[PDB]
């Protein structure tokens, strides 16, 4: 029994969002505004407080890929084996790596450093075109046979990247593709086209 | 097994993988890598971010510390007893890795300026992990459940560094306290954090601590 506890923003909840539509899972979205966030009581009581926040059941969780994690370990979205585990995980960390780094743009230092920013993108987006090249001809997952949480991680990555500087992908066959064909996965394709998805903004800032 | 680690001269990143090792009984090789051959651009360039630690177990090769941890967490059963502890292990963990990127941001790019403000800023993110040692067990055990976990091992070494950064900085904190002298003090980690291996590496690559 799931409840999303967020600001009204895709940000952190984005990937594993799109893990529990495309799992075909319900969720309840308990929203918290920069106003009562202020207010103090829901920070003061939360663990590193911080958000997202995330019930399941009788359990509390904190940490955007604790979640993930979580998710994945439960619904059997974590490779087939101990290695798949740990070749899932280490994706996970590169997309966590990638994604602070365009958090701190975003919020930090948007103006003066996209260019920046755009610059190093090609060579960040290698590795993940890399490791699809490894893994079946990339017609396939990040990891293995099956979806597993990393690629919901890597897919929200990849949107916002589309976003922020358009055409990024091009480069990329196999990103590129891989974007295209989990989108139209069909419980997927539907959340994304859904109001839920589409009426929030990417950050709590108006950047993107 | 066997494991390699490859990684520059410092504890950095590898301290709590290490830790680890040592603690469960096990042994590796150290393959070191000096700033002038990083330069050079070779290992750089075939390393699947670019960045070190890279770690090799048997034919598997890894990177990402977290990922190195898990890993040694899962293959050697250190990452809780059901399900649910392992999501709680998780939170642990990415909780120290927070602190950690803080902790290495203030090292790397502000250290002057930036640390009269972070010892301030300090108690607060502590105090998660008093809270949490306060829920389990009183605090007499591990981090997650009865058992030692990776998690664990993490925790230990941020707590060890911010002694050295903020000395005092745990007396606030009985759990906390505790905590960094029991596990020391497990009698495998005791004669590794003695060891020259550990003691002869400085902290970070920049000279500050
Ligand atoms: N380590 C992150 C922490 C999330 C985080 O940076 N939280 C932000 C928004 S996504 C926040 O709650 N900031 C408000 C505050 O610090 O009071 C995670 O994966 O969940
Ligand atoms: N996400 C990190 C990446 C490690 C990292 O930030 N590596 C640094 C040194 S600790 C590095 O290899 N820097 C050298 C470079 O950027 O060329 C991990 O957990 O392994
Ligand atoms: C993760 C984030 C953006 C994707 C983020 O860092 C963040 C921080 C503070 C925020 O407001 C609450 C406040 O009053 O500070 C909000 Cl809405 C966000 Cl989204
Ligand atoms: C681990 C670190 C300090 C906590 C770190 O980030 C780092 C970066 C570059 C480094 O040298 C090679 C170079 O690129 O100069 C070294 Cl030795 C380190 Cl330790
Ligand atoms: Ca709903
Ligand atoms: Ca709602
Ligand atoms: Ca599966
Ligand atoms: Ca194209
Ligand atoms: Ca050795
Ligand atoms: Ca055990």
């Amino acid at each position: 029994p799931y409840t999303v506890v967020y600001f009204p923003v895709r940000g952190r909840c984005a990937a594993l969002r799109m893990l529990l539509a495309d799992q075909g899972q319900s969720w309840k979205e308990e929203v918290v505004t920069v106003e009562t966030w202020q207010e103090g009581s829901l920070k003061a009581s939360s663990l590193y407080g911080q958000l997202p926040k995330f019930q399941d059941g009788d359990l509390t969780l904190y940490q955007s890929n604790t979640i993930l994690r979580h998710l994945g370990r439960t619904l059997g979205l974590y490779g087939k084996d101990q290695q798949e585990a740990a070749l899932v995980d280490m994706v996970n960390d590169g997309v966590e790596d990638l994604r602070c780094k365009y958090i701190s743009l975003i919020v930090t230092n948007y103006e003066a450093g996209k260019d920046d920013y755009v610059k190093a993108l090609p060579g960040q987006l290698k590795p993940f075109e890399t490791l699809l090249s490894q893994n079946q001809g990339g017609k396939t997952f990040i990891v293995g046979d099956q979806i597993s949480f990393a690629d919901y991680n890597l897919l929200d990555l990849l949107l916002i990247h589309e976003v922020l500087a358009p055409g990024c992908l091009d480069a990329f066959p196999l990103l590129s593709a891989y974007v295209g064909r989990l989108s139209a996965r069909p419980k997927l394709k539907a959340f994304l086209a859904s109001p839920e998805y589409v009426n929030l903004p990417i950050n709590g800032n108006g950047k993107q």
